[PDB]
């Protein structure tokens, strides 16, 4: 129909301390979660079956990434690595030294030969993937690096900032195309190009999501009802039925948008503390949640429409 009807399906227990990052494997076979507990887990996306633990990292991950091929995945942890997984072998093939704090963020390109992270140290740093070797430093902002993400092409690199920035960068050079937001607040908490990559969608720690047209460096649709004042709040475009905005927020909830109209179609009430990341599946209409340190469940949800 013309609303989702998501319900709860499975909750997965397991993680000791907040959950930070869940993300559905390209293939749709997985969901990988990241917790400040120091652990990956991996589970089986349509039943919740736990599969395995994936360990190294000596403090907590804030961020978990796959490849384009569901082989590999990258963690951002507070060891200020970033570790190169084998899912099958649950082996780290590479630990990515050079960040002076914390990493907090992470992705692969669609060629998933480069990795982008972002750290509390205030850049944004560029990795061959088959050497582990850092290519590019960026000195991309004056505070914390909350998020970062390749476009569909792997071209550019959007990154967002507690300095209250979103910068785009040109993957090759590492130059700076555009600040495509430019105030000294809020702080934005979340960025990542539309599917198409046309549009970034932005998370600013005033309650607000707002999709920009890259281009044209204009506001097209702002979302708001939800709560998001602290925390670095994942956002997603729902594709594979009606065509949905989808975030975690504060007051413990999920929230989905009609993308076009900006109404809010649902909100999923189960999580008991902060909605942190949440992920749609590939090809079903599935939505992860995952919650911090009172909850530290993940939950999967299905809707017909
Ligand atoms: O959001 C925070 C930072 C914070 C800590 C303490 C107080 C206020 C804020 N931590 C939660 C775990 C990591 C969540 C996360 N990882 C990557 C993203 C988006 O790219 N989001």
């Amino acid at each position: 129909g013309s609303k989702p009807n998501y319900a709860l399906k499975f909750t997965l227990a397991g993680h000791t301390k907040a959950v930070s990052s869940v993300k559905f494997s390209p293939n749709g076979e997985w969901l990988a979660s990241s917790s400040a507990d120091k652990l990956i887990k991996i589970w089986g996306a349509y039943d919740g079956k736990f599969e395995k633990t994936i360990s190294g990292h000596k403090l907590g991950i804030s961020d978990v990434a796959w490849s384009s091929d569901s082989n590999l995945l990258v963690s951002a942890s507070d060891d200020k690595t970033l570790k190169i997984w084998d899912v099958s072998s649950g082996k780290c093939l590479k630990t990515l030294k050079g960040h002076s704090n914390y990493v907090f963020c992470c992705n692969f390109n669609p060629q998933s030969n480069l990795i982008v992270s972002g750290s509390f140290d205030e850049s944004v740093r560029i990795w061959d993937v088959k050497t582990g070797k850092c290519l590019k430093t960026l000195p991309a902002h004056s505070d914390p690096v909350s998020a970062v993400h390749f476009n569909r092409d792997g071209s550019l690199i959007v990154s967002s900032s507690y300095d209250g920035l979103c910068r785009i960068w040109d993957t090759a050079s590492g130059q700076c195309l555009k600040t495509l937001i430019d105030d000294d607040n809020p702080p934005v908490s979340f960025v990542k190009f539309s599917p198409n990559g046309k549009y970034i969608l932005a998370a600013t720690l005033d309650n607000t999501l707002k999709l920009w047209d890259y281009s044209k460096g204009k506001c097209l649709k702002t979302y708001t009802g939800h709560k998001n004042e602290k925390y670095c709040i994942f956002a997603n475009f729902s594709v594979t039925g009606g065509k949905w905005i989808v975030s975690g927020s504060e007051d413990n909830l999920v929230y989905i948008w009609n993308l076009q109209t900006k109404e809010i179609v649902q909100k999923l009430q189960g999580h008991t503390d902060v909605v942190i990341s949440t992920a749609c599946h590939p090809t079903e209409n599935i939505i992860a949640s995952a919650a911090l340190e009172n909850d530290k469940t993940i939950k999967l949800w299905k809707s017909d429409c």
